[PDB]
C-alpha cells in the first residue's frame, strides 16, 4: 500500500485551505502559492514537552464545550483550547468534546473545517493542529435532555476508565458557549447525568458574559444555579480579568512601596477608565439595540478595572480575599444618577464608509439606546473621597483604545506654570505599556532651571495566549482568582441599575454624534468638569 | 588600510548593554545605534549660533584668566570660552587676557601651539578657531603688584574704551586658576588696582578648590578675601553642580508630587551617593598624599549632591533661597565620627597593570592618605531622622561611574518574598540616566500570581557642564555656586573625621585595584541599611 505518506499529504491542504477562508476575496489563484512557498523554510519539531504540574497527569480530565456549532466555540473557545496543548499545559490524554444539538453530517470533515478555519496563524506550527485533531470528538443531542446526559456520560465514563495513571475517575470541565437562557437547563442536566465517577473527581462549569441586565434579572439568574452547582465550581469568566496588563495592576499597586505611598486622595486629582472602538455594530443593530455600551463593556470590564485599581490590600494572595477587597470597595459607590452620565448615538460618518447607527435596517426606528457613555462614580470612603471616577465607552470613536489615565495632583510650589500634572498611563491595547508622565529640566543651559518639559518614564516592556484561555488556564488549576463573584455581580448591578432604568424609561436622551469623531462634544465638555486637566 | 575604521564603531555599543537596560537585548541595540549618529552630526561651520541676550552686550565684558599658562587654565578654562565663543555666548566684542608670570616670547606663536592644541576635539569641525584667538591677549607680572594691576588697569581701560555702546564702562571677571595661597594677594592687588570703571561695570571673581583644608583654616582664607569682595562677587564654583542630572535633582522633586509624597523616612529607606574611578594615581602621588580623597570627591562635590537631595523645598528659585534651604539641611547633619567610616588604600593590581599606590615614586612610604572612604551621614530632623545615607568615593575601582542610589522600604505584605525594596537611580557618568525600580508580574502563566520580575521605568525624552558655570557667572546666575556658610559647615562636618585620620586614630585598609574595594567596606555598606539583592 501507500502507508502513512496520506497523513503529511493531507496536512498539508487542510492548512492552506483555513488560510484560504480567511483570505477570503478575491481568486485564490496566487494565495495557494507564496503561503506553501512560505512554509518550505517554516518547517518544531520536538514535541513540546508537559509544562503540566505532575500532580495534573495524576488523574483523567474531560473537557466538554457546549454550543459547539455556537459562534463562541468556534471563534474563540476550541481555538483557544488548541493554544494551550501547543504550550503542553495540557495533559497527553487529555479528551475534548463538542456538545451541540445540530445534527453534524461527518465529524471528520467538521473539524478540519469548521473550527481549524479560525485557529491561530499556523504558516510555523500547522503541523501540530493535526496530533491535537485526535483529541476531539463530537456529540449530538438536547441540553434539556437529562436521557443524552446519561448517554454522554456512558462516553465520557469509558474514557475516565481508560486513562493511564495511578488515580482513578476524572475531572470535568464544562464550557457553557450558550446564550444565558439555556444555562439552567444544562446544569440541570449535569446535576442528573454528568456529575464526576463516585471514586473520585471534581466538577467546574464555566459560564458566559451576559449575566442579565439589571439587579433583579441577573440575581435570580444565579439563584437557578444554586441547586446544581456552588460558587466555588462556578466560573463567570470576564474577557479582561485575564489580561495581561490588567492582571499586572494588583502587582503593580501593592508590591511597589512607591505607589502605594501616593494611592489616596491626597495625591490623586482624577481617574479616568476609556474603553474607545472605531468599529460601529457592523450590521447587527439589533443584536446590539437590546444591550447598550453601558453593560456592554461598562457594567462590566470597566467596573473590574475599577474594582482592581480602588480595592483595599488584600490579606494575602489567596483568590477569595483579592475577590472580598473587589466586593467591599464596589459597595462605597452610591448608584449613577442621570445628572452624572452623557449618552451618544453613532451617526453617518462625514466620510461616508460607516453607516449611522439607524442607518442600519436591524436598529428598530426611534431607538434611543447608547453607542457611546461618560459617566462619574464616586467611591466614599476614607481612601477615595472627592476623587472622580471618569468611565467612559463608545463604538464608532476616533481611535481604538482602552486604558486607564491617573492624574496626581501637581504641587505648583515652587514652580508654578513651569510644572504640571503628573499621571500614570496603563494602556492594555493596542499594545500593552505603562508609563510615568513628569516635568523635568530642559538639557540645555537655558538659565533659573525654570526651562523644563513633560518627561515619561516608560516601562521598556520588560519580558502570548489571549485572556480567554489564560483564564481557561485559571480554572484548570482551581485558582479562581479572575472570575467574577456572585457578590461582586450583584453589586456591580446595583451601581448601575437605577440610571438603566432611567435610559429605559426615556428621561434622557442620547447625544448624537457622527462616526469617527472623539463623541459627542458635550463629553468632553462634561469630563472637563470633572477634574482632568491636560496640556 | 581602508577598511580599519568600520571596527571600533561595533565595540562601544557593548559596554551600553551591560551597564543597564540588560533586557531583551535584540531592540535595545537599534535605537542605541541611532543616537550614535547625532553624537556628531559633523554640522558645518557655517552660522555661528548667537543665542546670547542682547543685553548682555550692551556694555564692555573683560575676563582675566590668571594662570593662564598653568595646567588647569590649558586644559580646560580656556577650552571651555571656546566652547561658549562656539556657542554663540560671549558678547562680540569680548575681551579676554591670560595673567602669568613667566615671560613668554612671540606670543602669537605660544597661543597657537601651547594653547589651541589643548582646544576641544571639534577644532577640525572649529572653522573660526583662530578669529576666537584674537580676543586673547597675554599679560606679564606678579601677582602680587599693585602697580602691575594698575598697569593692567590701563590695558583692560583702554578695551573697556574701545567698545561701542551707549552703556559705558566695563565690565570684569577674574578667573584664579591659582593654587589658593595666591587669592588673598589677587584680591588685594584687584581692589587697589583693578577695581571696575567708575562710570560703570561689576566685578566677579571664580575662585578653585581647595577652600582650605579643614574648618578654621578655610575660614581664614575667606575671611583674607572679606575686606575686598562680597558674597555676591565672589563665585567658588563646584565642577559637579553645572552638571545636568544634578540640577535635575531639584527639578525632580518638588516639580513632581510623586516623588514628593515619598521623599520622607517614612518611604526612604536608605540613601547611597557613590564615587567611583577606575583610574589610579597614575604617578602623580605626591599631590594627593597631603589631601586624601575625604576632601578630595567628598566634603565637596558628594556632599553638594547630598544638600540637594535632602534639602526642604525652597520658597521659590532664586538662587539666594535654593542656597538658604542647603545650609539649613546640613546644619542637621552631627559630624562624621571614626566609627562611621572605613578608609582604603589601593595597591598593585594582580595583573601589574595599574602600579600601586605606594609603587609610586612620589608618595612617601607609610602614608596614611585614603584613596577610598566609605561613611555614614546623620540627618536630624522630622524628614530624615533614622534614614541612613550613605557616601562613598574612591580611585582605582572595578568601574567608572557616579550614581545616587535611593532604597524605598519594601512593603512585605502584600507579596512575601516575591517582591523587593524599590529603587531610585540616578546616574551622571559614564552617560546621563535616571530610572525606577519595581516589581510586576511576569508575562505567561496564569496562574500562582506570586510570580513577579524586576522591571525598571527609564526615562526618556553639547556645552559641558563646565562651560555652564563660566555662562551662570556671567548672567549672575549664583545657583550653582557654594556660598560661604554653605562651605564652612560642610567642613564642620567632616574636620573632626579628618583630624583623627592625620592623627592616625584609623588608617586605610588595603585593597587589590580593580576590585570593588576593601571587603570591610561592603559589610559597613549591608550593616547601615543597604540590602539591593537580585
Ligand atoms: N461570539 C462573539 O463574537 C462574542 C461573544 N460575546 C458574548 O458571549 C456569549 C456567547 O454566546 P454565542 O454562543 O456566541 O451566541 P449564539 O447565538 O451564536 O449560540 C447559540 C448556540 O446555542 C444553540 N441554541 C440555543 N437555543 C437553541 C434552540 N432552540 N434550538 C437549537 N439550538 C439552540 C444554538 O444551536 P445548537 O444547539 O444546535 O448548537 C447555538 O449553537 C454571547 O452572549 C455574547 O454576548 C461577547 C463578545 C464577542
Ligand atoms: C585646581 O586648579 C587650581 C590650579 O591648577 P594648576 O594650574 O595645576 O596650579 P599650578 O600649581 O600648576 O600653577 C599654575 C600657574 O601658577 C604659577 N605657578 C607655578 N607654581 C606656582 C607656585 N608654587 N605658586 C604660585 N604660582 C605658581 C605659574 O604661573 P607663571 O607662569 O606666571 O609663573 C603657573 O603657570 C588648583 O586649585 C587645582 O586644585
Ligand atoms: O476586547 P477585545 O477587542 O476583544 O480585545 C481583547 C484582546 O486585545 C489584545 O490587545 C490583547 O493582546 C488580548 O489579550 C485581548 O484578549
Amino acid at each position: 500500500d501507500q502507508d502513512a505518506y496520506v497523513a503529511d499529504v493531507d496536512g498539508i491542504l487542510d492548512v492552506l485551505r483555513a488560510q484560504v477562508l480567511e483570505r477570503k476575496p478575491d481568486d485564490i489563484f496566487q494565495f495557494i502559492s507564496k503561503s506553501a512557498l512560505s512554509l518550505q523554510k517554516d518547517r518544531s519539531c520536538d514535541r513540546i514537552n508537559c509544562k503540566v504540574k505532575d500532580e495534573q497527569k495524576s488523574r483523567a480530565l474531560t473537557i466538554i464545550v457546549f454550543g459547539a456549532s455556537g459562534d463562541l466555540a468556534k471563534k474563540k473557545t476550541f481555538p483557544a483550547l488548541f493554544d494551550l496543548y501547543c504550550g503542553g499545559l495540557l495533559p497527553p490524554e487529555v479528551n475534548i468534546i463538542g456538545y451541540a444539538r445540530t445534527k453534524v453530517d461527518d465529524v471528520e470533515k467538521w473539524k478540519h473545517e469548521t473550527l481549524m478555519k479560525y485557529f491561530s496563524n499556523l504558516s510555523e506550527r500547522g503541523c501540530h493542529a493535526e496530533d491535537f485533531l485526535k483529541h476531539i470528538s463530537y456529540f449530538c443531542g438536547a441540553y434539556d435532555s437529562v436521557d443524552d446526559f446519561k448517554r454522554l456520560d456512558a462516553v465520557i465514563r469509558e474514557k475516565e476508565n481508560a486513562f493511564k495513571g495511578p488515580e482513578k475517575g476524572g475531572n470535568r470541565l464544562f464550557y457553557l458557549a450558550l446564550p444565558p437562557s439555556v444555562f439552567a437547563s444544562v446544569c440541570e442536566s449535569i446535576h442528573k447525568g454528568a456529575m464526576p465517577q463516585e471514586v473520585g473527581g471534581w466538577v467546574r462549569v464555566i459560564i458566559e458574559k451576559p449575566f442579565g441586565r439589571d439587579t433583579k434579572s441577573s440575581a435570580e439568574l444565579s439563584q437557578a444555579l444554586e441547586p446544581f452547582f456552588d460558587e466555588s465550581q462556578l466560573y463567570r469568566i470576564d474577557h479582561y480579568l485575564g489580561k495581561e496588563m490588567v492582571q499586572n495592576i494588583i502587582t503593580t499597586r501593592f508590591a511597589n512601596r512607591i505607589f502605594s505611598a501616593v494611592w489616596n486622595a491626597s495625591n490623586i486629582a482624577c481617574v479616568q477608565i476609556t474603553f474607545k472602538e472605531t468599529i460601529g455594530t457592523e450590521g447587527r443593530g439589533g443584536y446590539f439595540d437590546n444591550i447598550g455600551i453601558i453593560r456592554d463593556v461598562m457594567q462590566n470590564h470597566l467596573t473590574q478595572i475599577l474594582a482592581l485599581l480602588a480595592m483595599e490590600k488584600p490579606r494575602s494572595l489567596d483568590a477569595e480575599c483579592i475577590r472580598d477587597e473587589k466586593v467591599s470597595v464596589l459597595k462605597c459607590i452610591e448608584p449613577i444618577t442621570k445628572e452624572n452620565c452623557v449618552l451618544g448615538q453613532y451617526t453617518a460618518s462625514a466620510d461616508g464608509s460607516i453607516p449611522g447607527y439607524l442607518e442600519d435596517v436591524t436598529v428598530p426606528e426611534g431607538s434611543t439606546c447608547p453607542t457611546f457613555a461618560v459617566m462619574r462614580l464616586n467611591i466614599n470612603n476614607d481612601r477615595w473621597a472627592g476623587v472622580p471616577f471618569i468611565l467612559k465607552a463608545g463604538k464608532a470613536v476616533e481611535q481604538k483604545y482602552v486604558a486607564i489615565r491617573i492624574q496626581f495632583r501637581d504641587e505648583v510650589h515652587p514652580y508654578g506654570e513651569a510644572t504640571q500634572r503628573n499621571e500614570l498611563v496603563i494602556r492594555a491595547q493596542p499594545s500593552e505599556a505603562m508609563y510615568v508622565k513628569i516635568t523635568t529640566k530642559v538639557p540645555g543651559l537655558s538659565g533659573d532651571l525654570r526651562q523644563t518639559h513633560q518627561t515619561e518614564l516608560d516601562l521598556t516592556y520588560h519580558t502570548l495566549p489571549d485572556a480567554y484561555e489564560s483564564l481557561i488556564n485559571d480554572a484548570l488549576l482551581g485558582n479562581s482568582t479572575n472570575f467574577v463573584r456572585k457578590d461582586e455581580l450583584d453589586v456591580a448591578w446595583r451601581i448601575f441599575t437605577p440610571l438603566l432604568h432611567q435610559i429605559d424609561s426615556g428621561e434622557i436622551k442620547p447625544i448624537p454624534y457622527q462616526a469617527g469623531t472623539r463623541g459627542p462634544k458635550e463629553a468632553d465638555e462634561f469630563i472637563a468638569n470633572n477634574g482632568f486637566k491636560h496640556q
